[PDB]
């Protein structure tokens, strides 16, 4: 057994997820070993995406661990994401099918709209013109959503959700005429320096689960993240809590999320830290400790994705 939350479509999501993105300088082979170790350590939720360029490796990890008898498919919750070159409704299913072919899996447990800004279709994930300008595309995301709903009725995605949506774009989906399925989740940046309380409360009021990425302060990959941004895990309050509980600042930051009702992702490709992160289930924070962590909030967003700023759907 393992800790899961009931989604608004009746499916269950493990509350601790394994993040799989690594910057491009890291070989892909590392994804294979890391996901196997994650499963060994007791992660039951694995977070990837087409744009991570690792689904062949992550899929092989999964398959290997099923095939050697370590785990059943039903006890892996696998998430992929629809990249913005495939927002057009007729391209949604083909993108999911392509992911599933790279994975050699029959379905994903969760498929998300990765980012609300659309780009031109084709193989290139960030298509640019000859002058380096991103080739943006105009797509009705409520039509993209209808295409997601059909993927769910086809059984290719057990649940569907979104990522990097703001209040306005969520309302846009939720208020859609003929809506069949609400998003189960909104996967967004969330940590003690950006605790998303307002958006969390909104999602709760709608029974949408907030899934926290960059919960340990992000991969800090340039130029996506500003190197002058504070280092979350160096925070003196988180470090003092860690010392008090004989844990680590990472574990404090992960436990914080669980207790506030957030499903939390954690990426590590280091054997020791993968095993450490599952220790989030071994301790609890008092109300006073949780308040101290609420106090660290500083409106620091690490991932702006501001190369996609300009179009109206840019969410930040
Ligand atoms: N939907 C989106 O738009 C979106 C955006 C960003 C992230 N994500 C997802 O969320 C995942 C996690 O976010 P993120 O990758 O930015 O990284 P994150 O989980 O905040 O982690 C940041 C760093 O923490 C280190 N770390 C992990 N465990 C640690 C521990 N116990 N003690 C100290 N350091 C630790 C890792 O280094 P080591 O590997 O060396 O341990 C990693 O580099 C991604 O992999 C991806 O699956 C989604
Ligand atoms: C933000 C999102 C994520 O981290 O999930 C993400 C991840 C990776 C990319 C990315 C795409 C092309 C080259 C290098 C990185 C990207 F454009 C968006």
């Amino acid at each position: 057994k393992y800790q899961c939350v009931k989604l608004n479509d009746g499916h269950f999501m493990p509350v601790l997820g394994f993040g799989t993105y690594a910057p491009a300088e890291v070989p892909k082979s590392k994804a294979l070993e890391a996901v196997k170790l994650a499963i060994e350590a007791g992660f039951h939720h694995i977070d990837s995406a087409h744009v991570y360029n690792n689904e062949e490796q992550v899929g092989l990890a999964i398959r290997s661990k099923i095939a050697d008898g370590s785990v059943k498919r039903e006890d892996i919750f696998y998430t992929s994401k629809l990249w913005s070159n495939s927002h057009r409704p007729e391209l949604v299913r083909p993108a999911l099918e392509r992911s599933l072919k790279n994975l050699q899996l029959d379905y994903v447990d969760l498929y998300l709209i990765h980012f609300p800004v659309s780009v031109k279709p084709g193989e290139e994930v960030i298509p640019k013109d000859e002058n380096g300008k991103i080739l943006f595309d105009t797509v009705d995301l409520c039509a993209t959503w209808e295409a997601m709903e059909k993927c769910k009725d086809a059984g290719l995605a057990k649940s569907i959700g979104v990522s990097n949506f703001n209040h306005r774009l969520l309302e846009m989906i939720l208020n859609k005429p003929g809506l069949k399925y609400k998003p189960v989740c909104n996967q967004v940046e969330c940590h003690p320096y950006f605790n998303q309380r307002k958006l969390l409360d909104f999602c709760k009021s709608k029974d949408i689960v907030l899934v926290a990425y960059s919960a340990l302060g992000s991969h800090r990959e340039e130029p996506w993240v500003d190197p002058n941004s504070p280092v979350l895990l160096e925070d003196p309050v988180l470090c003092a809590l860690a010392k008090k509980h004989k844990r680590t600042p990472a574990l404090i930051a992960l436990r914080y999320q669980l207790q506030r009702g957030v499903v939390v992702l954690a990426k590590s490709y280091n054997e020791q830290r993968i095993r450490q992160n599952v220790q989030v289930f071994e301790f609890q924070l008092t109300s006073e400790e949780m308040k101290a962590i609420d106090g660290l909030n500083r409106n620091v967003r690490y991932l702006t994705l501001d190369i996609f700023a300009g179009p109206p759907n840019y969410p930040f």
